[PDB]
């Protein structure tokens, strides 16, 4: 019934009803005018001509390795390029944030209520005739059918980019600080009220939890020593709430910042590494500042680890994922003469797209062992069994699954994939093609264009009938990958903006924060500016084993 | 003992201890270098020469009325000037915010914990030898002594700028949405978690309170009709908590957004006016949007009232206070090509400086009556007695007290003034002169320079001994006024930055919000862009009585 149900307004124009069956588009600052904001302004037409497609740019970034080799070595050139990747991306994100699952129009409630995930696109109104607005049938295709026909893995498909298990578990661990759905409220709600990289997954969401985790000497976090090795403390010792099945012995109930991290030994591996890093940085700071107390050692270390985290995410993690020959750089100063909002709100869609479960192998291979999901889940004995060094060595060698390209979701986790589909609908997501437009990409004109093949395309076509009715989440996992890449166009073009915004939007990246004194001086500052996934493991894992995010 | 106790670093350089008795200043981006950031960079020296003092600029703004008359009528010129007043002010505020009462160094706790007021200057460390750091005696002068000698009113001193009671009560009402100290926690904590102009003082801090206040038809707020006039509903009808002495009859316990607003009839006057405005705007929107439901009518109206509020504050309220011949403008677009953070955190110091109780008269004069404080407080019968029209007429005629200049704090409220002194100290405020430097003003070199007279100066000198030990709050109320002005230099130069930042930092001022559709279309948008204190009163008060922030 809502006359905006067809999503009439193009180019980021906003639709507003002007009567029971009339609408109007607000084209303010879109660069277009006309009833649906589809008539371009002169200068807009120019820009459109001189604008290369994302696939073109991606090609240039992943080719001409010889040129990039030169560029990467000319500091002012590298800075110029990175500044452009930062700025071009962030303009795609609304900041201050706008919509959420309950508000398809701006409101103080949607702005002020931090318990919601924000929305890059507003929900389809409740009184629209179809799930996607006006197109398609009264009901989307059976989600089980979609799951089984195009999502579920038959044979394991490895990632051509060589992503390993160190990568997979880093992705899970890192993102699960800001992807923390409040299932008590619903899929559109979050428990991560910092809406970003605050390391609550190490330190805790709340002050009370943090204090239980802290030693209150030398700024350190509590820990225990088992077989000469440092591990997180127990629930019994700390009284912090953790999720564990009832059969887990108390001496194996490790207590960490994120209550869910005991559920996978790969998570507990990173939990342990970072715990160690924190206490390590505490020793460094105490040496520089024998005058400092516990609070200041703890707080400064946390700030340093936030910096290390962002550093590693950009220059190692995203570097690997991108396949760019251009060398990405973590440098807050690049934005100082630029318009940029030092804030962020986690988007529901960012969460949805990040369900990268195809990464998971059929078994987890540590040393001589090959563990099944059943044996791997909630099983910290495995970690104690082999130890950190062996986890790193093994996980660095084991290849992860390809994410886009279709049919690679492990059966063990099929319920999670079905829930991603069902909850997207529950949250009234607009279609894949609406999202594509929202991020300046060309709508797909057929299912075959989407997948780049014929078989899955045909199954999808029989299910959905209309490409404009296809759903974002299934599309992401079925999309034609970039050549020999882990992802297709839509994953990168939505993901990159959300990501860089949450990284650079952090307050430590602001001018008043980004200076040596913030981090206890030049020594603390250097820890951030030289951080890497390798140094993180070298300093904190016995034997300083070699590591990487790609299979060697 | 802390080597930074003496506030060694100048020009916004940051002090960090580097050993039990050594310190270092971080001069990053200050424009200076050297041990204490006192050596200017070349370009810094230039700028310093070409920079007029705040007193010079103030003079130019309050003179040459004939030129301003021309400028005010050249749209592009007016915009240019207002853009400059906006930008020059906001660079004085740290955003994202930094310190608070418990953290004299940056921390994630101080950044993330919204329950604290932020701090423009860090607190004096607990182990410093004197209250102000290293200067002065082990103890500040008796606050009762300061109160009595230089703060308390002997004879009422009227405001030379002609501020009236409409102004006084607007200031109280408006600011008490973001000045809401959480006395359960301490003076450095706030209950206003929106940290700005969110109109929680009309709508409530929390969703629960809001819903009790709402009618849930046509987007409106509950109300009652008494003698044909619209007033807020009762506590009995709504169950919203309000602070009222036990002797107040339930039918006089008006329920409004801000629990403390029943305490002064002048507050309840504005509460009633704004309640009316909201329901008024609801009627307008319903007429434009018969398709809209209650939620959308309510939320859109709230957004419109936020706009009206900022509009009136800049163009009427601040316009009056400034004494400028230049016509200030509320125009978000002025910042769109500028670097600016659409966020804000309420500063403790902004709260402290806004204790403008000298505004209060010895009696409140309504019609033929002259009420004492005793009779005026918690007495809503007076409002019912005379009605809104008579309140507006009377309060528009009654002159308010001068704030700076000394000895004009009403005795009835002496406990509040003493608390301002005592709580400042409790919160470990740095000295007046530190705050002056912090806002690019020249330190006062004597008490006589501060007051511009001899008698109070001599009393202050005997009390404090050293000008560098003088306190911010008492200094503000004792400072030499600008010629025939309500305030001295320090009030304006600290207040203006804090204020404009909270006004323009509101999300509705951001590009994605500042468009017609946000406000239900051109008709809702116009309500904001034509708002004035006179139109607010004219649309909402019977007879459309004349009003102004100044005596006629
Ligand atoms: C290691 C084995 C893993 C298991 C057993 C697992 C299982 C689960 C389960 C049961 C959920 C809840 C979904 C629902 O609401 O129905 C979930 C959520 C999620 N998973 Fe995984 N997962 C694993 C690894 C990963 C990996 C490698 C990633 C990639 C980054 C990932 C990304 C996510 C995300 C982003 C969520 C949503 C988090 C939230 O909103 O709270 N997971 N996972
Ligand atoms: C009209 C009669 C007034 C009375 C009886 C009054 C009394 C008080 C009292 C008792 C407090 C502290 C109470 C507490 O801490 O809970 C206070 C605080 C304050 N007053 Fe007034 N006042 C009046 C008018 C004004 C006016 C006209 C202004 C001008 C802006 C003003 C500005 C403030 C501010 C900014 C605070 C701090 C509030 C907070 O942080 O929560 N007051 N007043
Ligand atoms: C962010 O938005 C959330 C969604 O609106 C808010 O969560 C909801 O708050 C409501 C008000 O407290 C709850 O309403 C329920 O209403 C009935 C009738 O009065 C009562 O019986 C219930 O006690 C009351 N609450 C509950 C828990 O039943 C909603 O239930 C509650 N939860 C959800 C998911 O809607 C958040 O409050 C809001 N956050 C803030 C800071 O405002
Ligand atoms: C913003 O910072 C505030 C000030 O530090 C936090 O407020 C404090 O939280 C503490 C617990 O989280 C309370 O301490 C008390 O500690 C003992 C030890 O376990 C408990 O028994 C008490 O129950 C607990 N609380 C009380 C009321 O006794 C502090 O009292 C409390 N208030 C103050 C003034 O410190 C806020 O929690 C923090 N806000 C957020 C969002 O983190
Ligand atoms: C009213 C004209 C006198 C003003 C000068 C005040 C000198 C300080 O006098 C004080 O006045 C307070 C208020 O009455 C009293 O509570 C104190 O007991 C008294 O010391
Ligand atoms: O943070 C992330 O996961 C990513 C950040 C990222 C950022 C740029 Cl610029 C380019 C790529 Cl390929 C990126 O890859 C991913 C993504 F986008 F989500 F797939
Ligand atoms: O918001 C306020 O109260 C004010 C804002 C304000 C803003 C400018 Cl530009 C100039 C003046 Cl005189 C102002 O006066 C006051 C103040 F600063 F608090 F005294
Ligand atoms: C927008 O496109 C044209 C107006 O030029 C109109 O025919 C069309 O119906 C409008 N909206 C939609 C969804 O078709
Ligand atoms: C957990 O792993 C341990 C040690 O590797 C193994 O002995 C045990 O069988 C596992 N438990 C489950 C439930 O698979
Ligand atoms: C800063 O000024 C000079 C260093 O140039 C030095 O004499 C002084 O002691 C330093 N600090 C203070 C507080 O004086
Ligand atoms: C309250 O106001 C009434 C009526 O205006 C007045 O007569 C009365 O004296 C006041 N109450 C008190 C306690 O002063």
């Amino acid at each position: 019934a809502n006359p905006c149900c067809s999503n009439p307004c193009q180019n980021r124009g906003e639709c507003m009803s002007t009567g029971f069956d009339q609408y109007k588009c607000d084209c303010t600052r879109t660069g277009f005018y006309g009833e649906n904001c589809t008539t371009p302004e002169f200068l807009t037409r120019i820009k459109l001509l001189l604008k290369p497609t994302p696939n073109t740019v991606h090609y240039i970034l992943t080719h001409f390795k010889g040129v990039w080799n030169i560029v990467n070595n000319i500091p002012f050139l590298r800075s110029l390029i990175m500044k452009y990747v930062l700025t071009s991306r962030s303009y795609l994100i609304d900041s201050p944030p706008t919509y959420n699952v309950h508000y398809g129009y701006k409101s103080w409630e949607a702005f002020s209520n931090l318990s919601y995930y924000t929305r890059a696109l507003p929900p389809v109104a409740d009184d629209c005739p179809t799930p996607m607005g006006v197109k398609g049938n009264k009901e989307l295709p059976d989600s089980k059918e979609v799951l089984e026909k195009v999502l579920l893995r038959r044979e394991f498909i490895p990632d051509p980019q060589g992503s390993n298990m160190m990568f997979a578990f880093f992705a899970q661990h890192f993102t699960h600080q800001f992807f923390k759905t409040d299932h008590k409220r619903g899929p559109g709600f979050t428990r991560g009220l910092g809406h970003g990289v605050d390391l609550n997954h190490i330190y805790g969401e709340t002050l009370d939890r943090q204090h239980k985790l802290r030693l209150f000497k030398d700024g350190k976090l509590k820990y225990q020593v088992i077989g000469g090795e440092v591990y997180p403390p127990t629930v019994k010792d700390t009284q912090v709430e953790m999720i564990y099945p009832p059969h887990i012995p108390e001496n194996l109930q490790f207590a960490v910042g994120q209550e869910v991290f005991g559920l996978v030994p790969g998570l507990m591996m990173y939990a342990t590494i970072w715990l160690r890093e924190h206490n390590r940085v505490c020793d460094i700071l105490k040496q520089e500042h024998p005058e400092w107390g516990d609070e200041q050692l703890f707080q400064t270390s946390r700030l340093i680890l936030i910096g290390e985290t962002i550093k590693i995410v950009i220059e190692d993690y995203v570097q690997h994922l991108s396949g760019y020959h251009f060398k990405l750089k973590f440098d807050p100063e690049l934005l100082f003469n630029q318009q940029f909002q030092y804030q962020n709100r986690i988007a529901s869609e960012f969460n949805t797209l990040y369900h990268w479960h195809p990464l998971l192998p059929d078994t987890f291979n540590i040393e001589d062992q090959e563990y099944s999901f059943k044996q791997f889940l909630y099983n910290n004995s495995i970690l104690l069994e082999h130890g950190l060094t062996q986890f790193v060595e093994s996980f660095t060698r084991q290849i992860a699954g390809r994410v886009a390209g279709g049919r690679n979701v492990p059966i063990a986790v099929q319920a999670v994939a079905k829930a991603s589909i069902d909850q997207s609908r529950e949250m009234k997501y607009q279609s894949l093609n609406e999202y594509r437009k929202r991020f300046s990409l060309k709508p797909y004109t057929s299912f075959e264009e989407l997948t780049g093949e014929k078989e899955m395309a045909a199954e999808l076509k029989a299910l959905y009938s209309d490409i404009d009715v296809m759903e974002l989440y299934p599309a992401l996992l079925v999309e034609k990958p970039r050549p020999d890449a882990i992802f297709g166009e839509t994953m990168v073009e939505l993901g990159a903006p959300f990501s860089l915004k949450g990284l650079m939007g952090n307050p430590i990246c602001s001018p008043q924060y980004w200076k040596p004194s913030t981090f206890g001086g030049e020594v603390g500052f250097k820890i951030i500016n030289t951080a890497s996934i390798q140094s993180l493991i070298c300093n904190n894992v016995k034997g300083c084993p070699f590591t990487s995010f790609n299979v060697q």
